[PDB]
């Protein structure tokens, strides 16, 4: 039975995941994070920092098309960051996950942190998560393409006007929700805030759209953003992994 | 005791002991109607007339302040109290929990199913919808087609991810039909039907996504849910 015990150990380390051939794990007993500090990547590094889970971060170099490599694609077939491998997954077996949304939900369940205990407020929290994932992320990103990236050279500005109006409309929904609340779920800081902070920060910072979306006419979203940014875990998460 | 929910002032419940669905048979609305049909849960659907801006009334906004469909109220929510929910994704997860169905048994496979859910919610829906805007709706009038070309390319790329995933699988999660399939089928149907983009995205060059769609559309609950509620 020496062979059989080696077999059971093999299913608990990470050599069965082909991504590790390109980004080797130094700490096979820690969550492997494959990411960049983009608005989507930082959701997960922030969550990991807020939970105190040990992890090992790996920058994925998009300049070299490393997200298009067979090794990266074996974990996320969509070719995007973030992705993780949790060696201590359900049933003490390693689990790979892509999609920031699935990962945030996974880490909140794993740790019993950043999701209300109350069943109704838990469901409510997931609506706001889904709101960021289907609305905020994709729409702010389209604004970015037409304002900051290659879409900015297109002469017809109606696309740009469309994503500016939708980004402002989304911010207005946040603004009514944060009127009289500390966090999206009131006194509880949750994966809904962790999903959303980076995108708002990015919109008014890197994207250079602060005036474009009339951000400084808002009251409640700016104060909420300031609250999130004062959290040490947010400050840490925002710069992990270092850019390659 | 739904009286506390102001939406019922504009869309009264004839059956306050049943889930109230506020929706339209759009690619996002059909996710929830299909789920409800697949589960067999009693519910009472209400068409929300966008032609009359009804989704921007105080009554609708009290349930979804984002002013979109679908939305539900379950009178027999957690703690035998009513729960309002918006977002098709959150509703699918809630209904899967309510019924113990359309998620895999295995916890690892459950989290994997939620990946494909989120890939749909963050990728398929928003991108296919932008293609809709520039090919089917008002954006079709813009002479310069670079925006359209962008969303055609992204939608094809998304279909390419599904095509590789479905290669040798019956459903997205292998032998398990789940909320991942329920979330995605309507968007793919709509893309090649109502949006008129079947040739634009080179759909008939694919093998696995077309086969998967046919298997989904052969299900009676999908056929029922695709047309509920009836358009106002
Ligand atoms: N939807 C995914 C990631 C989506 C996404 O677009 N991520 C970006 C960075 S913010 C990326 O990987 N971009 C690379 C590419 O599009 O090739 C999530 O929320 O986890
Ligand atoms: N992320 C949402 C999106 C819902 C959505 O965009 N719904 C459309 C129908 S496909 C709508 O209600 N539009 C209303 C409006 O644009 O005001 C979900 O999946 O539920």
């Amino acid at each position: 039975l020496g062979t059989e015990n080696l077999y059971f150990q093999s299913m608990s380390d990470l050599s069965s995941f082909p991504i590790t051939k390109r980004w080797p794990a130094q700490h096979s007993d820690r969550i492997q994070l494959y990411s960049l500090p983009t608005p989507n990547g930082v959701k997960v590094s922030i969550m990991l920092e807020e939970t105190g889970l040990p992890y090992e971060p790996h920058a994925i170099d998009f300049g070299k098309d490393h997200q298009k490599t067979p090794e990266f694609l074996s974990l996320n077939p969509n070719g995007k960051i973030p992705a993780i491998i949790d060696p201590n997954g359900p049933g003490d077996k390693p689990l790979g996950l892509f999609e920031s949304g699935a990962i945030l939900q996974y880490l909140a369940e794993k740790t019993g942190q950043f999701l209300p205990a109350d069943p109704a407020r838990r469901w409510q929290t997931l609506q706001w998560l889904h709101f960021q994932m289907g609305g905020i992320g994709p729409m702010f990103g389209q604004l970015g393409f037409f304002h900051k990236f290659a879409g900015r050279e297109y002469e017809d500005k109606r696309p740009l006007q469309r994503y500016v109006a939708e980004s402002k409309r989304l911010l207005g929904v946040l603004e009514a929700r944060l009127d009289g609340r500390q966090w999206i779920m009131d006194a509880d800081y949750t994966i809904a805030d962790i999903a959303t902070l980076g995108w708002v920060r990015n919109l008014i910072g890197f994207y250079g759209a602060r005036e474009l979306v009339a951000f400084d006419e808002l009251t409640h979203v700016p104060a909420w953003l300031e609250r999130g940014l004062a959290r040490p875990a947010v400050q840490r998460g925002l710069e992990i992994p270092k850019r390659p």
